[PDB]
């Protein structure tokens, strides 16, 4: 009864991915980390490691310290920039060091065999974000959408020479055209259950792509189907 | 970054516990599990050993396999019965062994220092659920709210000699569902979105009376809030 882990590693979006209930309206929504569960269930479990408001230089501290306690990673996400690409202020960190930050990140997971993803920045509603976050836009704490392409297309190109997925959330996010994309996000930054279903989507095709042995659809369900137990369970771990 | 565990161990109950779409209506339903897991993000990692039609006798044979291995478990919740309580049938497992594989259960968690709670079984929709289980009904495998009753009742009685939490799900299901009792069932046993918020507050409830440092309100939220942290981030494990 070993089973092998998914690692979600990242800031607020990876904090806040099993709430169904972002919003007071009572109204359930999907949530990425329970449909994660759900379909990985009696295959692989899933282990969250989400800091809300963390950037990419203070994820890089703690990731050796989640690395050396857990057993068993073999496939992880890296999903930090919504905060970094921040124009200015204590959560901003610059393109080349938010890079390098990523790619040791990246380099540590592959010391321990753990496949890694990497997660590009999804859409800002700018517009609602500045409204709720005024504060913050006064000291020009800016989070724009060019800076979070200038993050994500960055992110790309780092991808490929470590030879690792991507999953582009800001193209994503845009697939329907016209204003649909501000359904995506609850607050202008955080993810609404339809938003977390577009970055489970695109999350399992590049699993598929990559490492299909670890896609919910090819993995081993543990333990014997109860129709198979034999009366005694003598044969349920084997 | 040592985590503690919060174990959920059971059946089915427990195997679907984080599904948002129980039913092909595309609407997404409150899931046990994912509340967990968010209640508890920072706090204690929530693993979850649930087993689709498994009893009281198969899990005892689980049970030390998972123990053995999986470290810094502090607190499990055991949810088995809807099973068990079938009247006949491959998976009917008579009152005196579910009592015993129980206890054994809740014994054996002990000496690994795992704070258990026990989960009584819902209530059920029967006429919904023989409407599906025809084939089953017709070989004489029932599941009635009488047996359940019985094994709820039995379970109330062991939790209180072991000094553990009980969760009365068939009350708890009768006094928040009232006449929309059916509701909290999707195929009429396996529970709904709104048989989960029960299951879900009830238990939060017996963790805040029996193992207060346990529930979420209690525990530490681990590592600095980002407003805290320094530049460099030298503070950030400092309170760990």
């Amino acid at each position: 009864m070993d089973y092998e882990k998914f690692l979600l590693f990242g800031d607020s979006i990876t904090e806040f991915a099993f709430n169904t209930r972002p919003i007071e309206d009572g109204k359930d929504q999907y949530a990425l980390g329970a449909a994660l569960v759900n379909e990985y269930t009696r295959k692989m479990d899933i282990l969250q490691r989400g800091f809300k408001g963390y950037t990419s230089r203070w994820a890089l501290k703690i990731l050796p310290e989640i690395l050396k306690h857990e057993s068993n990673i073999v496939m992880a996400t890296i999903f930090l920039g919504a905060n970094d690409a921040c124009s200015a202020g204590p959560q901003s960190v610059p393109l080349p060091e938010f890079i390098d930050n990523i790619r040791q990140m990246v380099s540590l997971m592959k010391s321990y065999h753990i496949r890694p993803i990497i997660i590009g920045p999804g859409l800002v509603d700018r517009e609602k974000w500045e409204k709720e976050k005024s504060e913050e836009i006064a000291l020009g704490y800016f989070r724009t959408n060019e800076n979070f392409a200038i993050y994500s297309d960055a992110l790309a190109k780092l991808a490929n020479e470590e030879k690792v997925p991507f999953v582009a959330l800001n193209k994503a996010f845009q697939q329907e055209g016209g204003d649909a994309w501000q359904q995506l996000l609850t607050d202008g930054l955080h993810f609404s259950g339809k938003g977390y279903k577009i970055f489970h989507d695109e999350l399992l095709k590049v699993i598929e792509t990559f490492y299909p042995q670890y896609h919910p659809k090819n993995m081993q369900y543990k333990l014997k189907d109860w129709r198979d137990v034999l009366d005694d369970g003598s044969n349920i771990m084997s």
